[PDB]
């Protein structure tokens, strides 16, 4: 769990299709949208935690996606002071959805985190995510862009 620096180890998930779009999910009972992310549990590899949270939050199996890329280093963001674990450090994965859209299901776990989802244009998340994640999102999308665009060519 939380290390000496106060950062929760965490995985984030960018799911794309072959049309230049990424999966944008609406936080349960809120108005804000974001990518799936979740904490790495003790004893888990990052990839393991990614596939677990992928099913918990989005209903998808390993069999429904393929991993296209991951970020090389932890990306860190600090929580707003009033919203306090002082932050999260994240490994990000780029997944292509190869099964049908209908496989996405926000209710496979007993604690759903999203109401639902839609496809959005590739550069929509950077300016739509909550302010304190923007710098991480900017970096993530920059690292993933060439791969997503190659699928859309
Ligand atoms: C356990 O579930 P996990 O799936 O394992 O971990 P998590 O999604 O990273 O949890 P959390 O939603 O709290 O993390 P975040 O940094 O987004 O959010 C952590 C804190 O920031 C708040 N927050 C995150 N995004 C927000 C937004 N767009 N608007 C307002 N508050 C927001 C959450 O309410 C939470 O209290
Ligand atoms: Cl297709
Ligand atoms: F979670
Ligand atoms: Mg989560
Ligand atoms: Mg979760
Ligand atoms: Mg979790």
């Amino acid at each position: 769990m939380i290390d000496d620096d106060g950062y929760r180890p965490n995985v984030g998930i960018v799911i794309c299709n072959r049309q230049g779009q990424v999966m944008w999910a609406r936080r349960f009972g809120q108005h804000s949208w974001q990518f799936p992310q979740g904490g790495i549990n003790p004893g888990e590899s990052a990839e393991q935690a990614m596939y677990r949270e992928l099913f918990e939050e989005v209903g998808l199996s390993r069999k429904d996606v393929r991993i296209l890329a991951s970020t090389r280093n932890w990306l860190r963001y600090k929580l707003p002071k009033r919203l306090v674990c002082i932050g999260q450090k994240q490994k990000w994965f780029l997944l292509q959805l190869v099964s049908g859209d209908a496989e996405i299901n926000m209710q496979t776990s007993s604690t759903p985190e999203f109401d639902g989802w839609r496809w959005v244009s590739y550069w929509y998340p950077v300016r739509q995510v909550v302010s304190f994640k923007r710098d991480v999102y900017r970096r993530v999308m920059k690292e993933f862009a060439s791969v997503v665009m190659s699928l859309a060519a």
